[PDB]
C-alpha cells in the first residue's frame, strides 16, 4: 500500500487548547513508540470486551460500538483497537518472512501521472 513517518516537536501539545475532533483512522504514536499496550478493566468490563472479540475475531469491532458494549467513551474504546489488534490475529509462530517476502499474494504495482 502506502505509508509515510517523521519526527517532529509538534506531535504532542501542538493543539490541545484551541480545537477538539474525532477520524476513522490518524496518527500511530502517542509518545515516541507505536501505541502501547493496556488492560485497564473491571472483571465485568474485562469479560464483556473479551466476550465480544472472541465471538467478532478483532476484525468486526468498532469504537462506536464498543464504547457502547461496556457504556465507556469512544477515545477509550479506540485505544483497544489501536494498541491490541494482532495479539488476536496469529502470533504463535517462529517464522513469517519478516514482513518481506512479496510473492504469490501482492503480485502488482502502481504508477504516478
Amino acid at each position: 500500500g502506502s505509508h509515510m513517518a517523521s519526527m517532529d516537536p509538534l506531535d504532542k501539545i501542538i493543539n490541545d487548547i484551541k480545537k477538539e475532533a474525532n477520524d476513522s483512522g490518524v496518527t500511530l504514536a502517542p509518545l515516541s513508540v507505536p501505541k502501547p499496550k493496556l488492560e485497564e478493566l473491571s472483571e465485568q468490563q474485562k469479560i464483556i470486551l473479551a466476550e465480544y472479540i472472541a465471538e467478532v475475531g478483532l476484525q468486526n469491532i468498532t469504537a462506536i460500538t464498543l464504547s457502547k458494549k461496556l457504556n465507556i467513551t469512544v477515545e477509550k474504546a479506540k485505544n483497544y483497537i489501536k494498541n491490541s489488534n494482532r495479539l488476536g490475529r496469529t502470533n504463535n509462530l517462529k517464522t513469517i518472512g519478516i514482513l518481506q517476502e512479496e510473492v504469490s499474494s501482492m503480485e502488482a504495482k502502481s504508477m504516478t501521472w
